[PDB]
């Protein structure tokens, strides 16, 4: 025993521990527990110490026995399964050996070194779960055997060992541990003092070297003493109380101490050597209360900083130097006169134009303290974790660090739910290059000699595996724990070389968030940022408002009173709507960054503002910043009257008017410059224009109004900032996709609108964007990319357009030999406009640009409370640039002006009885008139009446029956009054016209009963106001004719008088798709009775139908349809009718044929059961008709 007593002394002594009894305890165990089994279990709190013990007995052994080490270490859990072990592949037999096999081969098959005089340690440093380790079970039992799905058994020799390093056991089974030898580290192995031994002995190690002996000696113990004192263990206990964020145990921050001292003592060596006792002995406390204070209070909030200074300075000896949060240390004059001095603020001369540099920043103390550390934090070579509330300058502190350092290059990487390992290195291989050495394997330095910066934003969001496992966050463990990582498809080790990662978050507390482990927490440099105190706003904005007033000198004076309303808006918003409402209702500073660069293009492309106008611009700029988002007219209100009362407090003027959002339509398309212009005339340029636009384009129906212009005048704003995105949150039918393509017109964008269906997969999106992209540069043309939340079908087209409105470029799609050839287009591009780029950077930031400037996405979502459309709001790429617009849904203001408008066409016979209801009712739902507005408020009515039975609660209300049934209106009136081409009759011709049209648009989802209770609720409505009409009607005495009611029991409809209604509906809709809904099976045989043999079948599920459909229309058949529980969204334009207007011919968009319809076309859908889901664009297009026999 002595002997190996002796030995792990002497191990220790070597490695610089301190042989603490229970890490002797722990060591000796752990030597006797080896000898008898081989699959070794140590488990532990992060930073117990177990991989020093592991490596200390190690060691012990190769001194003691004479035998050789060989150590793997596999972070097991970064790789897959197949990564691991091996696989099959497509075809070919080859067998992929994997990480684990492909070492064991090596053990046994060499035959050349010295394996069989070595131990060999494979260590599996990671959490483990069941499915590993039962895919090696059998080399746990006493066959000792790795089994392959490749039919071969690997009998492993007695020099191969295993450890399972982890910190926990909870999906681990019994089956496992009962075979293993298990290890619990109930405690830390060591004390803090000797930790702090250790890490000094560490830094003392790199150091010492460099420097003279004479500096060296003096200056390690003149630190050693004073930072061992006890009081700093006082310090240590007194940190317990305090909250930090992300809670890492003060045992495990002391490396943070430690080398932020070392670093910044050792920087000022050349100076040193003139001082005086007194004065060094002041600088090195000053510097090492500087680096406690960062290590052990850096991630909390402010206020216990300056709270914990104090304690700071109380339990440190008073005679030493005082320490203020403020102090910093300036070299001034000459070498050793060093001044803590504070606020030596520089003033900022910003022209107007720098209001749009992204790059800019104000120099405020905070700012200057947090660039201070960061870039101490850096030099000193320690992973970094900038954690802070959404918009707290994370990242704008690091670029301004970083921007004026010509050492330390960028590279961005935007986390969202499910990043890989493989985008992280996608993002990597444009900066960074692989060397092959045999000392290190692969080497990967930068591509450079400068230094590489990871910034690793969002990362507390990759999605974790059902035992909680975020692959990513462990690799990114590794890349810092270890310098490197396996290259496992060709199973080789990485070295990594001067790269250094930061990392960004959200508190974890926020939604979707996940707890990060403490093993990798541990090793970074929490901070944390807060929101810069309220005041600090106001003066960085008094900056900017009085850069943007240099354009119009006189009103230099109101700046203040701009970006006191300015904060005091953005608090009260901040305030009043919470996330409690609705969940996108967040604030950050950015929305007032986004304030004043709207203001300033505002008046930069504007004429001669008086303050009126300016008042009135800051307004309108005001609602189409905070107020677009609000759903709920109360909402919308309260925003006016906070509106009023912050210029009431701040900007006391007399001439301002109503405040409302369309009340003060400022325009830049009938002036040529900006201005507010006059709604008689918008209205007029846009039904001129829109009118040109639909004969130039296809036949849209669409009647101006308030809204629609409204919405017009936000999408221009959207499409005229540099990168604008925009997304339309609201209903169905209701102009989003046609209104988006009316602006884009205008501006003169190109269009695209991804061509995805059923089958359409990730290979497709990505040469939908990949040809967009290189539109945008290559061509410059300037594409507005619509899209629907339909086409994100799988997550990984989301992911896609993350990493593209994070960035202005996706690094997977330009991998390898295609950036090989996206550089040699680029210096063709490039040098035929003259401009001559030549290192890849150069032609990567133009190209970028180019995007950044070009590319015009708009997210329409019809639901929002779909999961798909909730991923879309929710993701942060998208949230933190896509203006968001909440067209929601049509008021009772807009649907009368609609139906006014529809209306008024038809012709309209006088009817003596009008005139004397007027008097009676008064419910004041629009203003007394004649049979115009009558008709407009019982559609109204009914509409709301509706919507109230069909039991639809919140905004999944789209016109779409409204629009239809009042279309429908038209025809058959006039029909009606061609026919009588009577003075009993006329005038119920129209309650009876409202009826049937109504039953058309309404009736064919609804039940017997249902029907019943709407026509009692209808016919109410007609006795309410002047609408006679037939006591006795019967609406299939009305519509149909005995020829036809024969014909169709001739075809062989069932005598229910249900299925008569249904017929009835279904044949007489024009321009309208019928939806058969019968699990009975038989309409598919009712409608080839009547149509003959000229009824082609078709389904969706025969791979042939998009051909044969084109071979059908091209025919002029009649089409069913079968399985509708299904859609291919490539026949939306047969559904929703639209049709590119030809002279000669009318032609549709099937895909990308471009067929001309025969006219004579019909389709029809039928489904076998009403489980099946019918997505909402056709369950709100098409007729929905139900033939389900019903009990009642
Ligand atoms: N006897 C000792 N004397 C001095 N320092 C020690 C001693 N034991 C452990 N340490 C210090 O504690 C640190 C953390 O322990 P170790 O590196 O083994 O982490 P761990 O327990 O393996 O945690 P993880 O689960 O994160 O891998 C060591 O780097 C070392 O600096
Ligand atoms: N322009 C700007 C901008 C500003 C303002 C600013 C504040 C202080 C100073 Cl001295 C100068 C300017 C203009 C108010 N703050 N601000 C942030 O906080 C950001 O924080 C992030 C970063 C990445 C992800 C997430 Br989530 C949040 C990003 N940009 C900004
Ligand atoms: N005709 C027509 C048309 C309509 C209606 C209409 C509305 C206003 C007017 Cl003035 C006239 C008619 C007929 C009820 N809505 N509508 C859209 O919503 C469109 O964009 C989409 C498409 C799919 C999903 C989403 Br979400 C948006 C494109 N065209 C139309
Ligand atoms: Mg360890």
């Amino acid at each position: 025993s002595k002997a190996i007593v002796q030995c792990l002394k002497d191990a220790g002594q070597r490695s610089g521990f301190s042989m603490s009894e229970e890490f002797l305890k722990k060591c000796m165990q752990f030597y006797y527990m080896q000898k008898t089994q081989q699959a070794l279990i140590l488990v532990g709190k992060a930073g117990c110490g177990k991989t020093a013990t592991w490596k200390t007995v190690i060691d012990a052994m190769a001194i003691f026995d004479g035998h050789a080490n060989v150590v793997y270490v596999i972070d097991t859990k970064v790789l897959t399964k197949e990564s691991l072990y091996g696989s099959m592949l497509k075809a070919t037999l080859e067998w992929r050996d994997g990480l684990f096999t492909s070492i064991l081969r090596r053990v046994n098959d060499d035959i050349t070194g010295t394996f069989k005089n070595s131990r060999i340690w494979v260590v599996f440093d990671s959490d483990l779960d069941p499915e590993y380790v039962e895919a090696m079970n059998s080399v746990l039992d006493d066959n000792k055997i790795l089994t392959l799905p490749n039919g071969e058994r690997l009998p492993i020799p007695p020099n191969f060992r295993i450890l399972f390093e982890t910190d926990n056991l909870d999906h681990t089974t019994p089956a496992t541990i009962t075979r293993c030898g298990l290890l619990w580290f109930s405690t830390d192995v060591c004390s803090i003092s000797s930790k702090i031994d250790h890490l000094l002995n560490k830094s003392y190690e790199a150091l010492d070297n460099k420097l003279s002996m004479f500096e060296l000696d003096k200056l390690k113990d003149l630190i050693s003493d004073s930072f061992d004192m006890a009081s700093l263990t006082n310090i240590f206990t007194c940190s317990n109380d305090l909250v930090h964020i992300l809670g890492v145990r003060t045992f495990n921050k002391l490396e943070t101490a430690v080398q932020l001292a070392v670093h910044l003592i050792s920087s000022y060596r050349q100076w040193f050597q003139n001082l005086d006792d007194k004065s060094l002995k002041d600088v090195i406390t000053l510097l090492i209360k500087r680096s406690l204070l960062y290590a052990l209070a850096g991630d909390s909030t402010g206020e216990s900083q300056r709270a914990f200074i104090q304690t700071i300075n109380t339990y440190f000896g008073h005679d030493s130097q005082e320490l203020s949060d403020y102090s910093t240390i300036v070299i001034a004059n000459d070498k050793l006169s060093f001044s803590s001095f504070c606020s030596e603020i520089p003033s900022v001369s910003l022209e107007a134009h720098e209001v749009m540099r992204p790059d800019i920043v104000i120099p405020t103390i905070d700012t200057i303290k947090h660039e201070k550390i960061f870039y101490d934090l850096l030099n000193s070579k320690r992973g970094i974790i900038l954690c802070g509330p959404p918009g707290s300058g994370k990242t704008m502190i690091m670029n301004n660090a970083l921007r004026n350092s010509s050492l330390y290059d960028v590279v961005g990487i935007n986390f969202s739910k499910d990043t890989t390992t493989e985008h992280i290195l996608s993002a990597l291989h444009r900066h960074t290059n692989y060397v092959t050495t045999s000392k290190g394997l692969t080497l990967l330095p930068k591509s450079d000699i400068k230094n590489l910066v990871l910034f690793c934003d969002e990362i507390n969001l990759p999605k974790l595996d059902k035992y909680g496992s975020q692959n990513v966050v462990l690799f990114l463990r590794q890349l810092m724990e270890k310098q490197g990582f396996w290259k496992t498809p060709e199973n080789k080790w990485v070295t990594i070389e001067r790269i250094h990662i930061v990392g960004a978050c959200n508190p974890p507390t926020d939604p979707g968030r996940i707890p990060m482990s403490e093993r990798f927490t541990r090793h970074a440099a929490i901070l944390y940022l807060g929101y810069p105190s309220g005041k600090s706003l106001s003066q960085i904005y008094e900056i900017y408002y009085k850069a943007i007033f240099k354009l119009v000198p006189e009103f230099r004076s109101y700046t203040e009173p701009f970006a006191r309303a300015s904060v005091h808006l953005y608090n009260e918003c901040k305030a009043r709507y919470s996330t409690g409402l609705q969940s996108h209702y967040l604030f950050s500073p950015r929305e007032l960054t986004r304030l004043v660069r709207g203001v300033y293009t505002a008046i930069n492309t504007g004429p001669r503002q008086t303050l009126r106008s300016l008042i009135r611009l800051w307004a309108y700029e005001a609602w189409r910043i905070f107020a677009d988002r609000l759903v709920g007219v109360k909402e919308k209100n309260s925003f006016e009257q906070l509106l009023y009362e912050t210029v009431d407090k701040y900007l006391p003027n007399q001439d301002l008017g109503n405040i409302s959002s369309t009340s003060l339509l400022f325009s830049g398309l009938l002036s040529l410059d900006f201005k507010e212009v006059n709604k008689t005339d918008l209205v007029n340029f846009i039904e001129e224009r829109f009118k040109t636009f639909c004969d130039e384009e296809l036949e849209v129906p669409m009647v101006i109004h308030e809204s629609m212009v409204d919405h017009i005048l936000r999408i221009d704003r959207a499409l005229k900032q540099v990168q604008g995105h925009m997304m339309l949150i609201g209903a169905s039918r209701t102009g989003k996709t046609i209104l988006t393509r009316f602006v884009a017109w205008l501006n003169g964008l190109k269009i695209v609108q991804p061509k995805i269906h059923r089958h359409s997969n990730l290979s497709d999106f990505d040469m939908i964007l990949k040809k967009a992209i290189s539109d945008c540069s290559l061509k410059e043309s300037r594409t507005c990319l619509i899209i629907d939340e339909s086409n994100i079908l799988e997550t990984a087209f989301l992911e896609r357009m993350n990493t593209l409105l994070a960035n202005a470029d996706i690094p997977d799609l330009f991998q390898g030999e295609e950036y090989d050839k996206l550089l040699n287009n680029l210096r063709n591009k490039t040098r035929s406009l003259g401009l001559l780029l030549d290192t890849e950077q150069e032609l990567y930031d133009w190209f970028v640009g180019e995007i950044a400037k070009n590319l015009h996405v708009v997210f329409t979502i019809c639901d929002p409370t779909n999961n798909k459309s909730s991923a879309m709001i929710s993701s942060p790429a998208l949230f933190n640039r896509c203006i968001i617009n909440w067209m929601g849904d049509w008021d009772t203001k807009t649907m009368s002006q609609v139906a006014n408008n529809m209306v008024d066409v038809i012709p309209m016979e006088f009817t003596d009885f009008i005139v004397p209801e007027v008097n009676k009712e008064l419910v004041f739902t629009e203003p007394i008139q004649t049979i115009r507005d009558a008709v407009v408020n019982i559609l109204i009515h009914f509409d709301r009446n509706f919507y109230q039975k069909m039991k639809v609660g919140v905004n999944p209300r789209s016109p779409g029956y409204f629009i239809d049934g009042l279309r429908a209106l038209v025809k058959l009136v006039t029909a009606k009054y061609q026919d009588l081409q009577f003075s009993k009759t006329s005038q119920e011709l129209i309650g009876n016209c409202i009826i049937s049209s109504i039953y058309e648009t309404y009736f064919g989802h609804l039940n017997e009963r249902e029907r019943a209770d709407m026509l009692v609720i209808l016919k109410r409505l007609l006795g309410k106001f002047a609408v006679k009409y037939d006591v006795n009607y019967r609406f299939i005495d009305y519509l149909v004719t005995l020829d036809e009611k024969m014909k169709w029991l001739e075809c062989g409809l069932d005598k229910n008088d249900y299925f008569l209604e249904n017929m009835s509906i279904v044949m007489n809709s024009q321009d309208a798709v019928p939806f058969l809904l019968d699990p009975s099976s038989h309409m598919i045989t009712v409608i080839s009775n009547y149509y003959g043999n000229k009824t082609v079948l078709l389904s969706f599920l025969e791979e042939g139908f998009v051909k044969r459909l084109e071979n059908a229309i091209r025919f002029g058949s009649v089409v069913i349809i079968q399985d509708g529980e299904f859609f291919d969204p490539i026949i939306s334009r047969l559904i929703s009718r639209e049709f590119n207007h030809a002279g000669n011919r009318v032609t549709v968009e099937i895909g990308d044929h471009e067929v001309d319809v025969s006219g004579d076309f019909k389709l029809f859908i039928h489904s076998c059961d009403p489980s099946g889901d019918i997505p909402i664009f056709l369950r709100s297009r098409v007729r929905l008709v139900h033939f389900v026999t019903n009990k009642e």
